[PDB]
């Protein structure tokens, strides 16, 4: 029961390709206090993918009286891992304030100026080299991707994402195992399915009983990586080739790790089907 | 007709993503010592790579009399690049032993003992300690792949292959062209043409009648990444911990080129023949 938290905060962290290895330390036994802070920088991390659009948040976690983990965000107790995924999940949703194509509106640093939907490279690295703080709004990017770039103090962030739903991601990583299959008949027999079902539903014919209940089970029915983060501090904080440098790492890294959870959705997908 | 010659091994490595620049390297006046040697070690990463089976040979390509390059099996020259990708595919089959899997059957030290393919990693840590010369068969490791290791005097090596014929991986690349289609009802007719011409000829009956037969023509026709190789030397070969985070960075090299493939195979798919 206790192991089981521990192991199903590692599962939520490894929604947003956090090693957090939260149950490790935890065996490990060190101080509380360094589990706090464990728990808390992993989520950050974590949040920084997720795509929610709360940088104007401070989230926090902590252990809880009874064995459990509290999430908390602005210091209000948010909910409690053993509530289950989709209960952070609601307890998060309030809080959005997405558009039509999948991209926060919120701002980063609150109240105040935002700069427009994009600005010339000219202009943006005037800002970069000269400007105390600011925040820029989300920017069209290559391969469909969206980006933004803001400073709080001396620390400057670089957010890129491309949204996707969870049911987006499970479609897809559905219409990718599809085309797998070592089965010309039954390959066959799905593709007839796929034409009234959509690949969601005309794959959830060959998991066993209670199929969506199945994956509903599992975090990825309300999580997935949808954006990466990087950070640069000092002088790098200030410098366009640096600042570009970091948003090509790290736009390798967001199609990285969206890759990545896609194959990890195909593995969960593929299991229970071939027997089928 | 020499700059051909170059080009053609430099692509044909590119589908086993070798960087091999012999072109560059002939082109810089190297001896032909130099080039024998590039050649033999681009080959060799390259065979290691294709998982055709064949670590039991020595590869060696050379350049001949007449300008051309001539590859050999243990001194028996197979074929020549002139004669063409499908020539030296088809004079690599004799030696393959596939199983039903598409696993190579041949032993990689030759005659003698062999471990388990379900040996407990408790025994196996035991071998890798304190044996001299030992080679385990194949095992299976998570989402289809499988894994096999073996050292040879102070060699260390670990395979980690998932079979694809090259004609299957066109098929998974075409699946991924379609998938990303977005007339519905394109789709839906492309969808219905695989189910008897394959996925692969359907997409190609949109295309210059060429087609087909240029895209024969280029190396991913009978070439593509099966496997990947791992080597480790000194005391590093007789590490536990060395060969758990060899075996990882296997298996994530080889979904990493795995994925490129699959990538650059789609979007070559998407657009293709260009013969000019």
């Amino acid at each position: 029961q206790t192991d089981g938290i521990y192991a199903a905060f590692d599962t939520l962290m490894s929604t947003a390709g956090v090693d957090s290895q939260i149950a490790a330390l935890a065996a490990s036994e060190a101080d509380a206090g360094t589990l706090d802070a464990a728990l808390t920088q992993s989520l950050q991390e974590a949040q920084g993918r997720w795509g929610l659009g709360l940088h104007h948040l401070r989230h926090e976690a902590r252990l809880t009286d009874d064995g459990d983990i509290e999430i908390l965000t602005d210091g209000r107790p948010s909910a409690r891992v053993s509530e289950g995924f989709g209960a952070l999940a609601q307890a998060y949703a309030p809080m959005q304030a997405l558009d039509e194509r999948g991209l926060s509106q919120w701002a980063a640093l609150g109240e105040g100026y935002r700069a427009p939907g994009d600005l010339p490279l000219a202009q943006l690295k005037v800002l970069i080299e000269h400007a105390r703080d600011f925040e820029t709004d989300w920017s069209a990017g290559r391969g469909e991707t969206f980006q933004r770039v803001w400073r709080k103090g001396d620390t400057l962030f670089v957010e890129v994402a491309r949204p996707a739903s969870a049911e987006a991601a499970l479609s897809k990583a559905a219409w990718k195992v599809i085309a797998s299959i070592k089965d010309r008949a039954f390959q066959r027999e799905l593709m007839r399915r796929s034409e009234k079902d959509g690949m969601l539903g005309a794959l959830l014919g060959a998991r066993h009983a209670g199929a969506k209940a199945n994956l509903a089970q599992l975090p990825e029915a309300h999580f997935t990586v949808q954006a990466f983060v990087q950070t640069l501090s000092g002088a790098a904080a200030r410098n366009a080739e640096e600042y570009r440098a970091a948003l090509k790492t790290a736009a390798a890294a967001l199609e990285e790790y969206q890759g990545v959870t896609t194959r990890q959705l195909s593995e969960v997908l593929r299991h229970g089907l071939r027997e089928s």
